[PDB]
């Protein structure tokens, strides 16, 4: 089922530096039950209901060129989903941001993926009081790619999965970022069996939702369409839609049919682990012209250039 | 959200009378983690195991009662088959798994225990990676004191339930309940709804409106000489399997097949079945009594025979060598 | 017994009043007139072949446009939705948009009815038409104009109705038979009506597979919360009464959102109302035995209802007087 | 263009095989010869049978029905059909305006007056169009020449099918396929999909991904000596019922229960079952051969036995008095 090669001349470029590895936390740092530890050594109690019940939600913020991107938006969504899942939060928004910034700073990574999750926990904590049994776990590790940097430029192929559907809103809601990947994993297997890189899942009514780790967007005659129901409201998606509106395009978050996809001018995936990815073939047929689309490239370009432009959306890490 | 427990004096559920020597640190609860038997309270897994971040894991729970394993072989076979269906390579043989489970219980000293075994997709190549295609999957095992979904008292006196209206069971073509798994998002939602509606538990319906199971147990009903229980969108429970064997031995018909809410509302009796507690009468449903509103005759006979099977020599029990 | 639905009682002084006139019954078409297989016929004589696939397969779609005070309301909107659904259903249309509107105008005119419901439907047909060619379409267009129909009575339009969220039935999915196409497949909707009756309410709202609010039997469901009007996007007919209510709402300065509606949204709503050509705008004053907001017809609902009926007497691109 | 039935009096059949029409002459001086309906109290020529446009059976599809057939002048399972018909009308809550005996007499009369020795006989009941010219339900009956979903040649040579991916079968908790009904929106969509993909017909899945039925027929499969067919979200067909009786008489096991696409793709044989044509081999599915790719061995024996039952005196047949 640390730094990476990227396309010369294109918008995705790691930082040019070298990491001080005297620190055992350099390269990847987790925070577990009050301790900053080397990511490789980070372990959780097997009795955490985050494991045995998948009673856990999370988000992933990224750092690029030493800048957090939309860290505040991420933690607010993380917090809103934990409230929806009814998991009490054992730390404030400010505290969580500080723990994430601490994991990144300690790791020294300028290109990084920062996971924070909260679990229902494993019962009373070692040692207090009504005191919360929820557990926060954080880690900052090298930036993750669902699709490689080369494919961020050259594009991927996809299928509409036929053997599995996305988890319904009234079973376990994709709106809450969650670790229940049973359907997403099955869809990844199906993609492999059919010779594609990834799969889009349909919901029970047959509408297009998302894929294993990314939102799905399409462009058609000057409008960008993306699903409202049975998907995570991704923050890459939010950015792409803000970019598209700046470019004068219209945006619609609403029901997306497979016929809409098949007729689309352009399709692309969006996720914090990779950014904006052209999808150039669907179910064996070309998407539009079969090459990364015009709007796709100009949205992807703007996305990466934002990593370096001062704005309310970026926050430099203090290392 | 919701070593010895109080039991009802004189009824069929009684713990072993004994003293547990605590000289060994494994006594009271023992886990097997990455090649080592450790005390349960110290059992920890890598946060990077996909069994966590993707719930890429399946498991079973077999129990020990009066120092006897109950249907250990059936549990391991089912566990192995679900792992195959989930496409998780198994890093152990059936015989190996059974010996780790016996070892955890033996080292724990517990005569009444719950024994969990699960396999996850793993966290990448194991430490001491010695080749690329050595299996990355992880097997974790633990034996801890026997767990009760419903208390020993409720096993005798019964519980009340609701049919959930705010959540449905995971469909077979999303993540199949037939594979025992840790994706409890819907089961936890149903637990919250029960609490908000003032009932002990909830039964979930599937997308077509049929009765499936609840949070940690199968649902069975009795009507005019037949025991009915869902086929689709449920775990094929081994407590359910035993209850149906017992029913047929009592002369009743058994039907594994679609169960409707109207069937439940007309039932003579309803009961829950799970390894974590056995056979539990369900005496009220959506605030209305089930049958005569007390534990039914067949439920009580099945429950009694079930616990007696923990003592009676059979192919179903395997005594633990402490 | 099931209750889905020339002059009926209305509330005196309120915005709903029939025309005061005398219908002359000399022409046998007066009071109700259908067009069936090239012929205008009295409504009571209107019959179709039992072998029409619109019956045996429900291979049929339709719309109902209404006449009030002798004015057609949004006739062209209706025929445009009608045609678009028939194309979605792949039923070839045996007439042009213009021809359809003329037939509908014909039926109303010949009926004499100043308050009427005008149904046009197209079926896959019963095979080769009498008098034929494999060339010729087999689809059948049927039309009728009969006295105006009320899902909820004129008095309930003023005083309000009570509803339940159905728990024993769900709305047909988009990938089974799409509610977006107005259709005659009312299996789920009839089940929901019976459940309403069993639970002591006037009607029921159906949820879809994912547990979201859709529509009721013959009407759309709208709600008002803190200055915004909400109504479902998916698994509903895009009603033209709904379309009109939203237009009115935005001219009152309210926001509007067509999109997913949850049961919890409804349970917190300030107001709830139904919308349909067969009766207009209906207050929903109790849901699942609980009061909706204050439990009386709500402020905005009453303004929207009032304005809707006023629009029947206001020349505009939306109303076309009937030539009697 | 929609093709639901391939073969709308006598049709061409495979010489020497089990399906053969009667050789007789129709007395056509009667207006009813060749097709006779009963509508609102009168027998009328089928081609002039018309119903009120205001019948809720049209405007709401508030209607259920069955079709029993006559072969070689014998009604086949007439009583079973009327009993299924009546039970579905009760489930749909449509009052029945005639007795079981009165229905069977009207069906027999329509056949007798038609003179058809091979006939399809439809009986339906609708909610009606209001107070009649008390109870408003309407019964309509017609006997017309026997109808073929698949032609007599393909009853022998077999057909090809696809599993529909563009549409799903109506759920039990929307409009239950268990009640035979005229709501074919989904079945028509599946028929168009079959046509687009170059196959003669399609099988529909339900919400959970299980195999249900097709447009006008049940789906059965054979694997290693057992016949499987869906339980949920299908009509409990009487051809299906007959085929499973024959299978059991032949010594095969029969299982009415959940059928997966994987099971179909693995089957030894697949066949369709319906009153409009009988038992049809399905020799290709999604462009792959079913089993060996020829009409299967058990399919052929069941089909042969089915047609021989049209002539063998038994509780299954009753001769029609013309
Ligand atoms: C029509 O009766 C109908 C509506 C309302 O749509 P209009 O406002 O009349 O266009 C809504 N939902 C259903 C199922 C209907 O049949
Ligand atoms: C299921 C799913 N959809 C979409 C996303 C991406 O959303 P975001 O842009 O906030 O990372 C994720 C992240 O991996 C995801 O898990
Ligand atoms: C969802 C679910 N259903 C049913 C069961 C009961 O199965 P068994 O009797 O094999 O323990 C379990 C727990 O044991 C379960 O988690
Ligand atoms: C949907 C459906 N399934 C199955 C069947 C077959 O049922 P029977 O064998 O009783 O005719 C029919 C008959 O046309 C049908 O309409």
């Amino acid at each position: 089922l640390i730094i990476c090669e990227t396309v010369p001349g294109e918008a995705i470029q790691y930082s040019r530096y070298s990491l001080d590895r005297t620190s055992p936390l350099a390269g990847g740092c987790a925070w577990i039950e009050g301790a900053f530890v080397p990511a490789a050594a980070a372990r959780i109690s097997i009795f955490d209901a985050g494991f045995g019940h998948s009673d856990v939600t999370y988000t992933v913020a990224h750092v690029w060129h030493g800048n957090f991107f939309r860290l505040e938006d991420h933690v607010e969504r993380f917090l809103a989903g934990a409230e929806k899942m009814r998991i009490p939060m054992p730390a404030t928004k400010a505290e969580i941001m500080d723990l994430m910034r601490g994991c990144v700073s300690k790791s020294g990574l300028r290109e990084a993926a920062v996971n924070v999750c909260v679990t229902r926990g494993y019962g009373r904590k070692p040692g207090k009081t009504e005191a919360l049994e929820s557990q926060l776990y954080v880690y900052a590790i090298p930036y993750l790619w669902v699709f490689s940097p080369i494919r961020q430029i050259e594009g991927i192929d996809a299928v509409i999965a036929q053997s599995v559907r996305r988890s319904p809103a009234n079973v376990m809601d994709p709106w809450i970022k969650n670790y229940q990947w049973g359907d997403l994993v099955r869809a990844t297997f199906e993609a492999q069996e059919r010779g594609a890189r990834t799969a889009f899942l349909l919901d029970s009514d047959g509408f297009v939702t998302e894929g294993p780790g990314f939102n799905v967007l399409m462009v058609k005659d000057g409008t960008v369409f993306t699903a409202a129901r049975n998907v995570l409201p991704g923050i890459t998606r939010r950015t792409a839609l803000e970019i598209a509106r700046d470019f004068g395009l219209q945006t619609v978050i609403g029901d997306v049919t497979p016929e809409m996809l098949r007729g689309a001018d352009e399709i692309f995936a969006a996720t914090t682990a990779g950014g904006v990815t052209p999808v150039v073939a669907l179910d064996g047929a070309p998407v539009g012209a079969g090459v990364p689309g015009d709007w796709t490239r100009k949205i992807r370009t703007r996305y990466w250039q934002m990593m370096d432009e001062p704005s309310d959306l970026i926050e430099p890490v203090s290392y």
